[PDB]
């Protein structure tokens, strides 16, 4: 600072590094904070039972896209940030949890609101299910739904199982290609989680109450 030089240039060079980094973060903001967020909102909003591939492609593409951001999927060799690298992975795992949880919250909302079938609308694969009509007569002189009501619940469970296997075999951010990048164990975990196994009891209980 005595000849009044090189300090403005050092300050300007650090400013240059900081503006380049502020840039790179503005990248990451753009590139992560909204496309995969809106994809997550869509994944949450997808009604699995009935609604009158896409987001899977989308998530694979978001992976390759984030990979374009120079992210250290392997640790930097000269820096050796082995601990460092796994924290973005824990965050991306929390986000993958938010995705599978979007699907899971949908699944659970539907498992709860099965009872009003006429109110929601169905998609093509699920044409037989909505507001199910059953024939009633004197089966062996006894008034019954001619299709066994138990059978109709097994048809509801067959729709549920088609949906559940479609949702268990996915290609999400971790499952990139046939679960190659990461396993699909969270989906069988969700299948044995309360929203499925414990709500089977509530389903069958309301069903037996209808029978009652």
């Amino acid at each position: 600072t005595w000849t009044s030089m090189n300090i403005e240039s050092y300050l300007y060079y650090v400013h240059q590094g900081l503006k380049k980094l502020e840039q790179l973060i503005i990248n990451v903001n753009d590139i992560i904070e909204n496309r995969i967020e809106n994809n997550l909102k869509t994944v949450s909003k997808v009604v699995l039972v009935h609604l009158p591939n896409v987001e899977v492609e989308r998530a694979v593409d978001d992976l390759l896209q984030t990979i374009m951001l120079y992210p250290l999927d392997p640790h930097v060799d000269p820096v050796l940030p082995e601990e460092t690298k796994r924290i973005k992975r824990y965050y991306f795992w929390y986000f993958y949890q938010a995705l599978l949880n979007s699907t899971q919250n949908s699944l659970n909302a539907m498992k709860y609101r099965v009872c009003g079938k006429k109110i929601p609308g169905a998609n093509t694969l699920q044409n037989l299910k909505p507001f199910f009509q059953v024939e009633v007569q004197l089966n062996g002189d006894k008034v019954t739904l001619n299709p066994s009501l138990q059978e109709i619940q097994k048809s509801i469970n067959r729709a549920a199982t088609a949906v559940l296997r479609c949702s268990k075999h996915l290609y999400n951010w971790d499952q990139q290609n046939k679960d190659s990048t990461d396993k699909a164990t969270f989906y069988d975990m969700i299948a044995c989680d309360k929203e499925i196994v414990k709500v089977i009891l509530l389903l069958t209980g309301s069903i037996q109450g209808t029978k009652n």
